[PDB]
């Protein structure tokens, strides 16, 4: 039993914070919907419009919470209170799973659907709550006593809404809803977290690597050091002279280029370096073995430091060699720091040497890697809002629905933990501010 004025400033506060924050989301949803349609944009907007209509009737459930559960408002605004307060409650969780789908796909594989799954989510859950209360609530198409539609009436002078409904009639359709509208969206969110975790794992490689390390140019450049280079980080030779570098160029595509390519060219050079890095690590002693027991992201830092190196000045870092095959990540790190390659290029060396220390693509912050990294804040941010908010609440509907026996105080609790699901759902969605650009 939480006393009155704490419920009611509970729900109070949940209501002051809701009220902006969705008033900010729905503003924000709807500003990308308009720039450019995408199906995350439409389940926000629907998401931040339901939050919205939950926090208008909070007001309503924090004056009954400081009526100790009576309804202290004209009995024909019940039904109304009805279904602001629980079609949101139920259709959040639906939208949720759908937004974190919505940004795991279009991050892990790079319109008017949407709008057909959110109106099917909003039929579906009105018109569950729709049938059950129509038919079976007090005072519904059932009931032949002068009753006010939802109002039971369990002393004289204490009239409550919904409430002190029948459980046989109400448990049933509060069990049901919360298995199709909570908990198998809760499992779509963590499994479209867990392929976000996946696939900023495996959706990289040394290609992409190398290309923002290396750059592309289509004619003859000097590099940092000062040599004829071309393509993407392609040496063309040492030597103090363009003719001798016009001479490797011409040998090496097969053409009277002129010290001029296509990117086509480049791109094909590109993949023989890249090929011929991997070919001097499988020849070298020193290199095979720690290639062989590294992951594929740490075999694409090995990669990367032969391209730029060669296989014999990469051979000579014997200690971070040896610690990285013991995997011994931070000591490998610690060790490639002190290195001249370090001191001549420190940026692309601590990409490199990070890349070494986590095994993650963290420090290629690439357009691709920055999406992915977005999907899986936004399915992870889901996945706490459905447990920690709507998740109490329906976590007591199945409590009840299977232990009767249970008295009311845990499903009073877990109506204020949905109700403050008004106040999560618009700070984890990501249309806040700026948005999720
Ligand atoms: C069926 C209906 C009739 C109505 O008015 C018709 C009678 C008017 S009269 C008397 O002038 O003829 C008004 C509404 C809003 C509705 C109506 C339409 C859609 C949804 C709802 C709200 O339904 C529900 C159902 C449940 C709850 C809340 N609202 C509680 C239970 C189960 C859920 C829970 O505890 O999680 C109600
Ligand atoms: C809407 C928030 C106001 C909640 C009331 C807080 C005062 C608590 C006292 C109640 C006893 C007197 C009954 C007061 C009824 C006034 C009419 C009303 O609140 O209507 C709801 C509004 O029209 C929605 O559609
Ligand atoms: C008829 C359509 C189905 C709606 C009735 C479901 C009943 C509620 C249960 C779970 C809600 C979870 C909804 C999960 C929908 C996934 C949405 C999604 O991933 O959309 C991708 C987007 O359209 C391209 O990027
Ligand atoms: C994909 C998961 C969807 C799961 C939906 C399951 C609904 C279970 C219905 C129970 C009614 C039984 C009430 C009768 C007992 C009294
Ligand atoms: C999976 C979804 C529905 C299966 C329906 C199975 C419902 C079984 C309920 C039996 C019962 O609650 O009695
Ligand atoms: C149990 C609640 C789930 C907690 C997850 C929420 C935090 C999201 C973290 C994403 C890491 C992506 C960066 C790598
Ligand atoms: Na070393």
């Amino acid at each position: 039993d939480l006393p009155p004025q704490l419920s009611f400033g509970l729900y109070v506060a949940a209501f002051a914070l809701g009220f902006p924050l969705n008033v900010l989301a729905i503003r924000g949803a709807t500003a990308h919907a308009r720039l450019r349609l995408t199906p995350s944009a439409v389940y926000a907007l629907n998401l931040g419009c339901s939050d919205l209509l939950l926090t208008v009737s909070l007001p309503l459930k924090a004056v009954e919470a400081l009526a100790s559960g009576a309804w202290p408002l004209p009995a024909s605004l019940c039904p109304v209170f009805a279904v602001a307060h629980f079609a949101p409650l139920y259709a959040g969780g639906g939208f949720l799973a759908a937004l974190s789908a919505a940004r795991y796909l279009g991050a892990a594989f790079p319109p008017c659907y949407s709008w057909g799954v959110c109106a099917a989510i909003w039929a579906l859950v009105l018109c569950h709550l729709g049938l059950v209360f129509g038919l079976e609530a007090p005072g519904g198409w059932l009931d032949h006593s002068n009753t006010s539609l939802g109002i039971n009436t369990p002393v004289n002078g204490s009239p409550v809404c919904l409430e002190a409904w029948d459980p046989a009639s109400a448990g049933p359709a509060r069990f049901s809803l919360s298995l199709l509208l909570f908990f198998l969206p809760l499992a779509i969110t963590a499994f479209c977290f867990v392929g976000c975790l996946r696939a900023l794992a495996r959706g990289s490689n040394i290609f992409e690597m190398l290309r923002i390390d290396e750059g592309l140019r289509l004619k003859i450049y000097k590099d940092t050091e000062g040599y004829y280079t071309i393509g993407i980080g392609h040496l063309l030779t040492k030597s103090p002279s363009l003719n001798a570098a016009k001479s490797e160029l011409d040998k090496a595509i097969g053409r009277n280029t002129n010290g001029v390519i296509t990117k086509d060219e480049a791109e094909k050079l590109f993949n023989q370096d890249v090929d011929a890095a991997v070919r001097g690590i499988l020849r070298n002693a020193k290199l095979k073995p720690v290639y062989d027991s590294l992951d594929a992201v740490r075999r694409a830092a090995l990669i990367n430091m032969v391209f730029q190196m060669g296989e014999t000045g990469v051979a000579g870092f014997t200690n971070s060699l040896r610690m990285l095959q013991q995997k011994r990540w931070d000591e490998a790190a610690v060790n490639l720091a002190k290195s001249r390659w370090y001191n001549q290029t420190p940026n692309r060396a601590k990409r490199v040497i990070t890349t070494f220390r986590t095994g993650t693509w963290d420090a290629y912050g690439s357009l691709t890697h920055r999406r992915k990294l977005r999907a899986a804040w936004v399915a992870g941010g889901a996945l706490l809002t459905l447990l920690l908010c709507v998740g109490p609440y329906n976590a007591s509907n199945v409590a009840s629905f299977l232990y009767p026996n249970l008295g009311g105080s845990w499903r009073k609790l877990g109506l204020i933990t949905g109700a403050w699901s008004v106040v999560l759902n618009p700070l984890v969605t990501g249309y806040l501010g700026r948005g999720p650009g």
